[PDB]
């Protein structure tokens, strides 16, 4: 009896201060695609080709216009509206701390060396838990609408598996990583 209600965002505003997180975050976003691409073989071309390795947007985060970069800085200003609204505090503590292939070569930093206290682990998961709803009410939505079947994954997201949770788990986590290694302090207040 799947009803995904996820926290209310379209009338949360984020503070102009966290611009300058959101943008690194973004670009940092791209870099991660872009090298998880560049070490799979992928190269700069003008199509999206799957069997010849090409994609566009292979290329550096600051020849993309502003309305390209929202490719990447609306599904971060959806986290962060998220966390705003259940009141949870972002704020800035601490200074903001293989073959070299033919051109675009981002090096993006490893984050599997940023700890998450069991705190942020729990917020982490409440993230996560946020982006299945979230996904869940839209697709419910397109299917009532598209007089559509069904999805395995329109279930709560508590009768998921640590495997079938990963995806969304990890973004949540990729996130207060970034924020962490950028001298944040977050809580849930």
């Amino acid at each position: 009896n799947f009803d995904p209600r996820p926290v209310e965002t379209l009338n949360v505003i984020i503070p102009e201060k966290l611009d300058s997180f959101i943008n690194k975050f973004a670009e940092y976003t791209h870099e991660k695609w872009a090298f998880d691409k560049i070490q799979n073989n992928w190269s700069y071309g003008e199509n999206v080709d799957e069997e010849l390795k090409t994609h566009p947007m292979l290329r550096p985060y600051k020849t993309f216009s502003e309305k390209d970069k929202e490719i990447y800085r609306w599904p971060i200003k959806e986290s962060l509206k998220a966390m705003i609204a259940w009141e949870w505090t972002i704020e800035k503590a601490r200074e903001g701390e293989y073959d070299p292939r033919e051109g675009y070569n981002p090096q993006p930093p490893d984050l599997s060396g940023v700890t998450l206290s069991r705190e942020l682990q729990a917020m982490a998961e409440q993230l996560a838990e946020n982006y299945h709803n979230t996904w869940g009410r839209k697709k419910k939505q397109e299917l009532e609408a598209k007089g559509g079947g069904t999805h395995p994954l329109l279930v709560p997201y508590d009768t998921l598996t640590a495997k079938e949770k990963a995806r969304d788990r990890e973004k949540a986590q990729e996130l207060l990583k970034f924020l962490q290694m950028n001298g944040y302090a977050v809580t849930r207040g």
